[PDB]
């Protein structure tokens, strides 16, 4: 009764499926599969479904506890099966368990290193886990050298017990240990960071006096974790705005619990007022008419200038597209002594304070650029000014709501400063002349005029071509652009047009209707197509009738610089909903790129060996999380050396299916001798065969991307290389051959 008496579990699991019961079905399928390897492929997909829905049931009951073990059993049943590994990793990633799905993606890649989707998902998980700026920090030789010198000077002064807050890779704890610290303790909130910090400390042979903890500093207890109050506290929990990573609260906790009567010792914040057209394009709507659509003055847009995410942006002002003008002189904003618990407490209960700065160059007030000097001690200090090429960035406070932004010689800039929520907040920015929440990409979209001009022209062309008078009931226009878009309002002016906007914000819909009224629109015209209860994007149907669409504005390019996923599938869906003459915008897309030499991209993607880290071996452990593509790039101010001519890497036709090829190859003319390190790329969107939008143009809101290489390639002027390009459904892969 071992062979026959089995699949009664299967016949009961069918009944359980009929009753929406997945636990009994999962257990029955476990019984059937673990007793019959012959059925592993017969009920593969049904078991997959059963386990997915049972895991959803378990997550609804807050039973991750056993959900992870259930997924582990599912793996145990199927050994080398990269398909199940990948699919289950995506299901774990979807439920919010990235720290756990990372291992499943790693195993899926280990079973087949050529699995496309496995690697393309592992890169997502690694980008979410390890943060990019870490790579820029470990490669800062100046930062590492100065921190090592300061920690050594502190240890030689009598500090034998050192605690590292925000240890990350544990390189600061290793600096302390190598300097001769007796007791070294480190803490890091991230699971993955603790994970590879263990590896780094072990391989560098320092697990003796370095005790690692997986917790925030605010969770440390004495003597439960560390046995005593330490004599030294090191940390690098600082950002562009210093307080952005919460050093104040952590150091208040450290002085109140874990310290004897701190590196860094102090900080002096400096600021300046800058003119910059790019910052203005990203954080201020300059134009008041958008291709014939008048924006009313009572509807004022703003960027995330908050009043709880950062109320400022971060920019590398040392390489801003175009440049920047210093309208004033570098002036002090505040000073923080990290060896002052009184001041650290008073900053929370501190009221704002005003500062006035004179103008030295007449221009346009566009932003407030803020950096700081981190005083490790009386000797060592690290600056983050744009004149210094370090790893850090500069904080940028935008300037909203002023009658005139022109400042002259003799005027001042008056501003309040406050650190009331441990976040550097500069407010009340005004100029005494001497006697909607749109994102940065949305602001730059409104500021981008050629986009709207070309869209209006192509829309008018197609609409007039579809009207019966020239073809020999109003026309329907669909806009599925992700975010704010005035394209439906533009289309509404071109005759009997029914525009549909997929914008999902209530605020944005109200604003679009107010703008329509400002343009004397019948309010019934602009209909908002936010249709769903829980759908990712506005899934594509026809209107209330099957009267097929005339114009469908798809979203093809992600503002990160990559091609937006499910593009060809959504285009194939949309092609069936067009009438005999309809159009999908864009009509096609040409992906262009070139080969360059950039040390900047190399050091942005991965760590450059023990050179930068001063002997300590950290690159092999952290470069496991390096990704092949840099996103959100401005090729306008990219520090590199071009090595070839820009060529077409890909074509993507959205009206024609059978065109968009797969494994294409391109021959590239190497027109300069050097070292290929990366492949930047951008796009040209052809709406009409005449009209073209250049995503690399300095008026575009989009960003460019770049495939960064692991090992730089040596080439000479006159050589010709080959590039293999794959458009795998929702991803683009660019590999090289000599
Ligand atoms: N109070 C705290 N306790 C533990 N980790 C913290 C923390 N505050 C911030 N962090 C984390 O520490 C990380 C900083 S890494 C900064 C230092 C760098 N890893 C080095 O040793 O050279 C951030 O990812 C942040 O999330």
């Amino acid at each position: 009764m071992r062979d026959e008496l089995v699949s009664r579990s299967l016949q009961s699991a069918e009944h359980c499926l009929g009753s929406q019961d997945f636990g009994t079905a999962y257990a029955h399928y476990l019984l059937v599969l673990s007793l019959a390897p012959e059925l592993k492929d017969d009920v593969k997909e049904t078991f997959q479904y059963t386990l997915f829905r049972w895991a959803e049931e378990l997550d609804a009951l807050s039973r991750t506890q056993d959900l992870l073990g259930c997924y582990e059993q599912a793996l145990e049943l199927f050994p080398d099966d990269e398909v199940i590994c990948n699919s289950m990793g995506e299901h774990l990633f979807r439920m919010g368990f990235r720290d756990e799905a990372a291992g499943y993606f790693h195993k899926a890649v280990k079973l087949n290193p050529d699995f496309n989707d496995a690697k393309e998902n592992f890169y997502r998980v690694a980008n979410w886990l390890v943060e990019r700026w870490h790579f820029i920090m470990l490669n800062d030789t100046k930062r590492n050298t100065i921190y090592n010198a300061a920690i050594q000077k502190a240890v030689c002064s009598g500090s034998k017990s050192v605690l590292d807050i925000g240890a990350g890779t544990g390189i600061l704890s290793m600096f302390a240990r190598k300097a001769g610290a007796h007791s070294v303790y480190a803490c890091e909130l991230s699971k993955t960071m603790y994970e590879l910090a263990c590896d780094v400390v072990a391989a560098n042979e320092m697990e003796e006096g370095i005790k690692l903890l997986h917790m925030k500093s605010l969770d440390i207890k004495i003597p439960k974790h560390i046995p005593e109050r330490v004599s030294l506290v090191v940390t690098e929990t600082v950002d562009a705005g210093l307080f952005g990573e919460g050093i104040v609260e952590s150091l208040i906790h450290a002085w109140e619990h874990l310290l004897l009567q701190v590196i860094p010792a102090s900080a002096v914040i400096f600021g300046i007022a800058v003119e910059c057209a790019e910052i203005r394009r990203h954080h201020r709507v300059g134009v008041k008419d958008v291709a014939g659509i008048s924006l009313p003055t009572n509807v004022k847009f703003q960027s995330p200038a908050y009043s709880t995410i950062e109320p400022y942006t971060t920019e590398k002002m040392s390489r801003v597209p175009g440049g920047y003008l210093a309208l004033t002189e570098c002036f002090e904003i505040m000073t923080v002594d990290f060896n002052n618990l009184q001041e650290l407490k008073s900053l929370a209960t501190k009221k704002p304070d005003k500062i006035g700065v004179p103008v030295i160059k007449e221009g346009v007030l566009d932003a407030i650029v803020v950096w700081f000097v981190l005083q490790l001690d009386d000797e060592h200090s690290l600056s983050t000014s744009p004149s210094e090429e370090t790893c850090w960035e500069q904080a940028v406070y935008p300037v909203h709501d002023l009658a005139d932004y022109w400042i002259k010689l003799g005027d001042e800039v008056i501003m309040e400063v406050s650190c009331q929520d441990c976040y550097l907040r500069i407010q009340s920015i005004s100029v005494f002349h001497s006697e909607c929440v749109l994102e940065s990409t949305e602001i730059a979209l409104l500021n981008n005029i050629p986009y709207h001009e070309g869209f209006k022209m192509a829309m008018k062309k197609v609409l007039s071509s579809l009207t019966p008078e020239k073809l020999g009931e109003p026309l329907y226009v669909l806009d599925v652009s992700e975010g704010f878009s005035v394209l439906p309002v533009i289309a509404g002016t071109l005759g009997q047009v029914k525009p549909y906007s997929s914008v999902e914000k209530d605020q944005h819909r109200a604003t679009l209707d107010i703008i329509c009224e400002a343009n004397h629109f019948p309010k019934d015209t602009l209909e908002f197509w936010l249709r769903h209860v829980e759908d990712e994007s506005a899934v594509l149907q026809r209107p209330k009738s099957d009267k097929l669409w005339s114009i469908i504005i798809l979203d093809v390019i992600e503002p990160s610089g990559l091609i937006q996923q499910e593009i060809m599938e959504k285009a194939a869906i949309s092609r069936c909903l067009l009438q005999s003459g309809g159009k999908i915008f864009p009509q096609y897309v040409l992906m262009f790129g070139l080969l360059v030499e950039s040390q900047t991209l190399m050091e942005e993607s991965a760590v450059q060996g023990a050179e930068r880290t001063l002997g300590f071996n950290i690159a092999p452990f952290i470069n496991q999380f390096q990704v092949p593509v840099r996103v959100f790039l401005d090729l306008a101010s990219l520090p590199c050396i071009p090595l070839s001519k820009p060529v077409e890497l890909l074509r993507l036709d959205l009206m024609t299916p059978y065109l968009n090829t797969s494994n294409r190859e391109v021959k590239v003319r190497i027109c300069k001798s050097g070292q290929v390190t990366a492949i930047p790329f951008w796009y040209h969107m052809y709406l009409d065969d005449e009209i073209r939008l250049d995503t690399s143009s300095e008026a575009s809101h989009w960003k460019q991307a770049a495939v960064v290489l692991d090992n730089p390639i040596q080439v000479e002027m006159g050589d010709e290389l080959v590039l293999s390009i794959q458009h795998h459904k929702s991803n683009v892969s660019i590999t090289i051959k000599q």
